């Protein structure tokens, strides 16, 4: 079991990840920034490539 999430707080003005995860990553009006709105929204291989993108990443996994 391996989960994850992101620090939309460090999210800039790009959607590179959202493109590699148009279901888990998605900016919000409350966070005015992309965030793992649903770890099941994207797959780990999509969440992976989406992790490579991003300037400082600001994304990480969530064991257990
Ligand atoms: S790739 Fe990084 S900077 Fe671009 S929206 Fe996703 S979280 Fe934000």
């Amino acid at each position: 079991a391996r989960k994850f999430y992101v620090d939309q707080d460090e999210c800039i003005a790009c959607e590179s990840c959202v493109e590699i995860a148009p279901g888990a990553f998605a900016m919000d009006p409350e966070i005015e920034k992309a965030y793992v709105k649903d770890v099941e929204g994207a797959s780990q291989e999509e969440v992976e490539e989406a992790m490579d993108t991003c300037p400082v990443q600001c994304i990480h996994w969530e064991d257990e």
